[PDB]
């Protein structure tokens, strides 16, 4: 598994694979894992499949909830705070093997200055977070790969398209050298997923965007 | 690993991929695992690959040996045997994690019928062997994928040519559904190697024939 | 043991193998693995006996109980949460030897796209659930023969007895290489069974196209066998 | 694995099954667990492969060794010694997962009556030995199961044909209730093999005549 | 990890360094560790990230509640006590690899001599603490190098700004030989924090302030 | 530890750091990593110390004790069998946490093709060895963020000049996200080593052009 | 650590050193062990740092608490069993390594005889408790090593004074032979701290009067 | 245990403390811990007593048997190498608690430049060693002590005196904080002990210089 998530002026993208696998066998090669859990947040989940999706699904109802009961949503600092929350009740279990890492992006509405408003979050497994300060993140087996790629290629990223492109090809990276990670598949046509967040919320990135930044990708690594 | 061996009509074919790793990083991209051992035999292994090149290795160099100092080949049933001898001698370190694995592919220049001379052998850590009489055979963490492939595409295998397709496929089966088989890699021009055997010895089968039915295998799936 | 699962236009199929092992002995020749859940769903399930059979169970009881309750059935996302949700509860005794995975088949008559309604399910041991969409999955001892198989044949599948014939056929291929799944028994009459559902509901599929169609794949295979050889090496004859 | 063993008037029949596993997975359909040995015996055996063809192999050298030093076979008695040595000698390997244990078949050309000179022997992992006096023995899997078939079929046997046929249904129902065990396969025309040794010693039951066994036990139980 | 903390005449001063590693791998470069907590006083956390933080938060709300509710602040040694009682509850969890530990630093208002009236609090992982009577403390990995560090400079520390200055020094000989604590980075700008605390109240030390003094030490020690 | 090595058109080039530790502590900040072995030979050496500097020694004891028993060199075959072979002698030690793995770097006089007569050759704890054919390589803690950094800077490895740049920023890279790597220390003075090997021979690249790289690689960051 | 306790002719005197340590490493020079818990007791406590300062404290809360509740103090043997019992309270943990034992000290307003109404109690993990008649007690690590000296200078103890420098001496020859127990200081004016109770009840030592004792202990060593 | 050794303009210091412990307890006040090992060398040794001094006796007998078989001394290398060779030697042991840690000093009679002719040179416990270029070393539990007192004090020496006042400061911070390492005892009259080596070779340094420096180290921190 590999997850990315980068700010951009203006944003902040989240993107990544589409593997799941059982000890060396692929076992899937659609999943998506990185979802919308309301309008200015996106939520990418690496590790346990089934506690991964838990965590994804239980976080938007909960986002929602807040919204709903008490009029307004939560601060971008009580969003990261109930994410902390959710990810430490699962530590015993995690201890015993259902371990799961979210990664955070999103898009502080509140935030003084708007060009700079993106906002991407780690935690580990004790629940504690960081709110990222170097632009980018990546979560999973494919982590490393994926963030001494985008060391080099960010300084690339003025917008948020070169910021999807570098996204995409940091997830490329990431499956050349972990076999956990899945790189895009020209055969099958199935690509990473994305999510892109600025001032008028989170949106989907169509897979026709991402299937034609993968191709690039590769025609251009075949010379 | 997945590495694949069937027989066609006057000979055999063994393929194997690429791919080498640690853990769940691809730690080599062009890594060959198919050996000629002598002018009718190869040998493929999976497994520890330190233990498997020195396998590989230390085989022909035994196989040359008994050649030159008793003036004529070891009979195949030898081959077997020697090669059997060598992995039950490695049982020990195979259980600290040191295992590999061969699997043998070979062209019985005595054998009474040549168009059937063709022989597949397995072997397991305990230096058993068993002499194939399916058709085919591969060994590695995707070995059963290859198989049931095989399994579905062995009645094609008409002549050197479509064997050569089959094994290919195999191995195109292999890497889609196992993580730690390499597929053909269309970016760097890297693809499985295969070596082919029939009463004019063992030869290694040129890239540019495997890449041609590497694109043919992609396109058709496409 | 296999069960499989695969969709065909207007529809999806479930079949499951008939025998049950204590260690190397053949305890059982004649269990259901799969059941009708509901009037679109089906269940097939694999693993300890015992938890399998009391997950159909109790999993047809909570979908019919809230049908009762609500007077409207759950819809097709709702379904499968009850049974992940059903599986998790049972990770604790998973991991102490009682692991149950089921596989999930059913008809989804709110879909827009009738010929597509067609669902399959799987579970991992902690409650992942995955909707398959490459038209087919398996689950036990033999499912990845059993996926191989259907990976070559799949695109034979047009219909619902070409999917059924499929469907058998991966069953046979997973008994030929897994002794813990149970192939045709052509002695007692013994075969795989199958429930077929469409937009009309999800139906047993009567043992007799079964039969036909088990003994219809052996003599297919019986004559390739004879039609083929080893590399052009005939080592066996039928007589 | 079964394999078995009965004596009939004039004689002794072994047969054995062709199945070989990996776990659950049926890694092997034709491998032939019985052999001669010498002129007048034949070893069947079961448990880890490697080490059970080696006993066979191992063992036919060692009979033949000692005929060809001292000018005569060994008499049944020391046949067997040699055969207990043997595995008594495998006995660590054994306590650490390789366990084999050889079934014992022969014709004592020495005993003095003709009509009951056939011999079975069995044999523990520590190289106890036990010649068998109820008629037959089986070992393997699946012998439990062919010994409750025998115990029922045995007043049958009344010569090499009926003894051949009590054999084939003990190894069908040690099939039919132990997934290790394999039975006839109609579709691949595979099938148990035998030997049969009398008088005139020890000899392969041709695969024609166990398939139309097979077929006639199938017949009458459908 | 080394948070350093020193008195002077008339305050005290906590600084801590920027680094996060997992393993051999630097995770972080900008980490705060050094928290005000209320008015008067602040703390240090080192060890366990998720505890660490989860202690300076709570405790901070702890004091503000007791003075909301009652009227007025703890004492000093009320807040002594409140913190050992926070560290002491996680002794389990400490035992289990979760374990952190504060260093408290602070300004008794209610203290007869002014010039003295600065504290220093360390603390173990059974909730033990032991108020400091030797000028100065440390927490962390690096804490032997920079004490021994601070035993040598102690004597320079006759105010407010060359103990902030030495603090920088003994944080950044920790840095010289604990490759677990965080140096002054001048590619990236990024300095060890610090608070001051003094009869008027604690304050964060501005950045710049803290990069002048890192690069003059720099300077010195190259010759 | 970080050791890299690099292909260049007509050479090969080796860089590592200078940092040792115990535990979290920086126990040394002047250790030099990078042999020269032979004349068109180096090695690096990442892990525990005492077997690292052992390994190193010894074998270029080796290298010139052949030399001069037979008069020639090893060819570099029989180099790499060489270290091989040591680094699997200390398996046993290696499993007791006395494990030491080499990077070697040559430059091959028999090639046929001296643009490409460079070598770069890798090794794991038994001793097995891989002819690296990506252009690059790089052992130690620091190892995959080097790697990573080489993949986006090799294509501006166009000579020696430009080769050694890039393997002193992947050093740099690699300090920057491994605590074990040491990087450029401007307060001291101290620099990573490198070694250059072409036609002519291995020979040391003086420290001045390295830290003239570093500054130019730090200046460019900031 | 070692704590002393002693009775002179009118009353008792305690003594504590002020090191603390972590491993060997010196973690603290002027701790206080040494409590004055009431009025008429004193309480010095060895071990787990944290758990000794937590039963000084509860238990003087619960002295003063019982004497507001019922208008009078506790007697002394009420005094020793509420220590006794919070010590057992504490088993569990101390079984987990958080293990400390008070040494208590007191006059008991209420003996017959004033001369003698000194008190000293020891207590064990479990709760158990000892009234010390044999005039002197002490706790720690450097016990053996303190009540071996009282043993030889108990005989010099007449009134409070002498009592007060036969306590400084003991822990002198506790410092001088137990690494974890700490010496006078001289550089850093830092002495052991003391509490001397009798008819008027406790009153800590002034520091001066324990310096002025530690020279004249280490001038007479000289 | 400390033992520091530092290089000043012409010569090199060793310094060693007098303690020896057994747990908590201190079991010796006057044990010699740095020796003369030739004229040119001397070595400190910390870790398990019984083999530290058996490391210190059997090296200088290894020195000088080289000597007298080969009419001159080692090369500086080559005493390092021997030394690094013995403690390998102990590794087995040390793994099993008999663990000893030598620090090697040295003036190296055929160095180009005589000022800094000094050596200094640290060992692990597999025989790894580190000719120190930073100037200063120790080993022992006092050494991070030690090493950070003289970090900040080395630019104070400026010959041989001045060297060894910051050698037996540094021992004095190690003392006062590691109690496990001895501090000067004025009662006794036990100071640490020194060796000093210049171009004249090594000599004992005088106890009372040692003392003065001591009492002018303790007054000044007064
Ligand atoms: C990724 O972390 C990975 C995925 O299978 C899993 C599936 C769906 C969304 C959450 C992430 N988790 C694992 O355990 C695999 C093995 C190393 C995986 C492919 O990395
Ligand atoms: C295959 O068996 C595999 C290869 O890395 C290895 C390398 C070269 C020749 C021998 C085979 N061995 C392993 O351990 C990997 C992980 C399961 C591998 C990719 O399968
Ligand atoms: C299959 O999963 C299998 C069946 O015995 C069992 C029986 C009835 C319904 C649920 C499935 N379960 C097992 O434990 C066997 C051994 C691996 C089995 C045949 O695979
Ligand atoms: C039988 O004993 C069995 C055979 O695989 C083996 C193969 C060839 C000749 C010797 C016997 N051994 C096993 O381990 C299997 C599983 C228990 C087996 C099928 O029973
Ligand atoms: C320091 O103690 C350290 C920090 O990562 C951590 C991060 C943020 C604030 C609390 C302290 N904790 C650890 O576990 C690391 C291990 C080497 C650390 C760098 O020392
Ligand atoms: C590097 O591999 C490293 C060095 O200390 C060591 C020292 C000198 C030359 C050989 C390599 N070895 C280690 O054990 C350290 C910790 C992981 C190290 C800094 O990486
Ligand atoms: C003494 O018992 C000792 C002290 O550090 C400790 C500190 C303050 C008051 C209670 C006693 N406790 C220990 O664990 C040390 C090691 C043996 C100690 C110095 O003895
Ligand atoms: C020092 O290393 C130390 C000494 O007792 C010992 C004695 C004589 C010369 C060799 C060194 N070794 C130990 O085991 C003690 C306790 C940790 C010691 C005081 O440090």
């Amino acid at each position: 598994t590999t997850i990315v998530a980068l700010k951009y002026p203006g944003g902040v993208v989240m993107a990544g694979d589409r593997r799941s696998t059982q000890g060396n066998m692929i076992s899937g090669r659609d999943v998506r894992k990185v979802y919308i859990t309301d309008d200015y947040t996106a939520t990418g989940i690496a590790g346990t499949a089934a506690v991964a999706v838990e965590f994804a699904r239980l976080y938007a109802v909960e986002l929602e909830h807040y919204e709903k009961l008490e009029g307004v949503p939560l601060t971008f600092a009580g969003k990261i705070n109930r994410l902390a929350i959710m990810v430490r009740g699962n530590l015993a279990a995690a201890m015993q093997g259902l371990l799961a890492l979210p990664l955070l992006a999103g898009y502080d509405i509140h935030a003084s200055d708007p060009q700079s408003a993106g906002r991407i979050v780690s935690f580990d497994a004790a629940g504690g977070w960081n709110i990222e300060e170097e632009g980018y993140q990546a979560v999973g087996s494919g982590s490393l790969f994926a963030k001494s790629s985008m060391k080099k290629l960010y300084s690339q990223v003025t917008d948020g398209d070169s910021g999807l492109r570098v996204a995409v090809e940091a997830l490329y990276d990431a499956a050349d050298d972990d076999s956990a990670t899945g790189g895009p598949d020209l055969v099958r046509g199935i690509f990473p997923t994305a999510v892109i967040i600025d001032a008028d919320g989170a949106v989907d990135v169509p897979e026709s965007r991402i299937a034609e930044l993968a191709r690039a990708i590769i025609e251009s690594r075949s010379g």
